[PDB]
């Protein structure tokens, strides 16, 4: 439906290399609505239950680490088919293979570095979204443009 | 061979969402020239003949229906293969689907709303642009730059 | 009124260096709403018309010689105080005064060569919008953006 | 270098997608982001935030219109800040406004002027308090040696 | 037409990644591109730069500064382009730069000021004199009948 | 890994468009390191030894001719992976063919226009870089953005 939602994190390198405003910027003129957005220093608790399917892999303990390591503009994004299209906005898992005109395409080098990820799907997504938001810090009323959707 | 012409039309939510001089700036920056350029709001005669290829399609009267319903700004550009540059510029039939970096994969999410719309070969586009415009609204002299072409 | 318009002419230099989506995104971005919209080349009958008030000027041969020398882009934008709001939006008479952030700050150089001009009052836009379009070519209705107007 | 300001993209600037913009102006200009989020401001926030203005005709417009919709509330740090961000903004009327600020750029009409920024110091530090809870702002940053000498 | 102007990114501007930016604006302006290159200035070349502040307190800091790092020297040619450089990069405090300009939109601190360019054709004479060599300079130019009468 | 280095060039082409400000601005907002830049108009000599693969082309005269015709803007980057990365950032051979998000898909639509070139292995990026640019125009000191590399 329509009413899709997906879980994006603009990581501590974005922020900090502000790249921010210029990723918000790209999805909202794809006409993706903003439901949800924040900026906040990550907990440890949060961190690994984010990346908790990664938990008992090598690099769990650097990914917690980084995303914990300074402030985080977390956000939900609403529309048809947006958690695919966030991923495919963002590019592939190492920036240096993404194309250019993806957000890791043109702006990222390292895996580790990769500035922004979003829900791998929407299971992730629904997870992801009830861990980094309170059901009050959601829009409920969403209407995007009519110029939008048929 | 650099005297090829295509037909471009961005649809009624093109217009409506703000994008004619993004899509126009786009097509300026590659190089091709504008050769024809006016806003207009569709008859019901010119959409169907435009359409012709869809008439027994379902969505036939959708699509009639729509071009129809607000202005257009229809467009002629010229260039070395700009029917299928022009193509590539705009992405594939589903938006969600489009690369980041077109400008359906830019902007776009429905395929019933897909902004703009161009010649799909030479064969179209001549028809397209005879269908569109008077032979006194495209230019005659043109003869673009010797930086754009050996 | 919030219907108020405006005559713009992307005069053949704007035109020949691709500055025409540029400049219509810039109107777009601001709210006004495009009514009006073609590419021609000027005659000399119309080019005079339009310089009229300099007829016995110096340089009004020069301004018609220029107008009709190439393909020109004509618009006409609606919305409150347009007529104005456009002239600053373009600059001042010599780009190299016209201060960055406008079209000729950005853009021009020239006093002769200063891509793009507007209506300077009320009553000159509507003497322009009917000498360079006819009534057929313009919008009828466009209902305010509740976005945009109170 | 300390110095912040409130800053609040209203429901216009947000129903016309202009959040991601405004925020890389910011962002670019050099000043850092120590509060944001988005929120439907209720009728006493709109109230205490425009108290300035409660003795104007359209006050209750003013207040129905800021409680329509979400707005984008932020929080940039910088020296100067609070007239530098003011002067990006441009003025009052969005048409008088000189291209290249955000209300020159991007808006026509004084009710839907797309974004208000704190007028002084005591403001911001009034607004920032009345928006934000302390634990929502950065007590970090940390000075960028390539933005100030 | 002919008239040139020298402008340095300075270590802040590069180290920012303005690079690009700065040098396209130019290029949109039609301003044309005669000389152009990316060195680490040296103490005498910056004590020369700015002599008129040789009897002044900062001048160490403005010349230790151009030379903490990677600068990139460009010299643009063009009528007035002088005075049109200055406009579009603004006033000597970012903070008080109108947005549009290339300070304004880009720096809050005097000393992080992003770029500087010749305030008169005397000095930028002198300037490209002394920071480019003549074979480093373009001869061969014309001027673009798109952009001038 | 992350001190690999790659040779671009802004053909006459690209510089004449006014296309130096863009490409450079692309390649630092990836992250790369400028470590040499200059504006020079190449020699025969260079010319030749640059192209050396293809002195027994047909066309090498052609690109000799072409690249010494007017000002280069010549630059060096470095960067992880920077010699494949920027190859991608500019596209394919044909611009034509080339994505649009890459240099040459949106401003490019000749393969004797191609804008700009850059070194197609690390080997001929070593051989490009010593071939234009003199050790002392290369910087030495190296200091990315602190949130470009894990
Ligand atoms: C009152 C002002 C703009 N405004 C908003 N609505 C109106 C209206 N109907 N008539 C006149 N002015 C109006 O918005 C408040 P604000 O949003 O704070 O903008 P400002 O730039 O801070 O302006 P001020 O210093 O006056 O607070
Ligand atoms: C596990 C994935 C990539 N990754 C990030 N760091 C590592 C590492 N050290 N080894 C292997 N894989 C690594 O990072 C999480 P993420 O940054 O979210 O990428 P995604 O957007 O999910 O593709
Ligand atoms: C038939 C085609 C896309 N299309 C494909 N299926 C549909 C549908 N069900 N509703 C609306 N449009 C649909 O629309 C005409 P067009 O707008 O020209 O798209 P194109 O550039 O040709 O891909
Ligand atoms: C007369 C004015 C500027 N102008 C343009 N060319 C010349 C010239 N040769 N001598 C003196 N003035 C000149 O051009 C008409 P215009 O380009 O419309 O400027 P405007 O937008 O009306 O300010
Ligand atoms: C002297 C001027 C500003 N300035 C820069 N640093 C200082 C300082 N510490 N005290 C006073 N003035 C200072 O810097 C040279 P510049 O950065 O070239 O500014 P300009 O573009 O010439 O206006
Ligand atoms: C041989 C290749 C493209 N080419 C292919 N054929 C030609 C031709 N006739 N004229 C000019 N260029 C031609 O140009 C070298 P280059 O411009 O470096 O492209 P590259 O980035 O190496 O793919
Ligand atoms: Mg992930
Ligand atoms: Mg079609
Ligand atoms: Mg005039
Ligand atoms: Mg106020
Ligand atoms: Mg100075
Ligand atoms: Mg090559």
């Amino acid at each position: 439906v329509n009413k899709e939602r997906t879980f994006l994190a603009v990581k501590p390198d974005g922020v900090a290399r502000g790249l921010v405003g210029e990723i918000i910027a790209r999805y909202e003129k794809k006409g993706f609505v903003l439901v949800g957005l924040k900026q906040l220093v990550p907990t440890k608790d949060l961190a690994e239950s984010h990346y908790a399917e990664h938990k008992e892999r090598p690099f769990f303990g650097g990914l917690v680490s980084f995303i914990t390591s300074g402030p985080v503009v977390a956000m939900v994004f609403e529309g048809k088919g947006v958690v695919a299209s966030a991923r495919l906005m963002i590019g592939v898992t190492n920036p240096l293979a993404s194309a250019p005109g993806s957000i890791r395409g043109d702006f990222g080098v390292d895996v580790g570095r990769n500035i922004i990820g979003g829900s791998d799907s929407v299971e992730s997504a629904n997870r992801e979204i009830a861990l980094w938001f309170k059901p009050e810090e959601l829009l409920t009323e969403v209407k995007p443009n009519p110029n939008l959707y048929e």
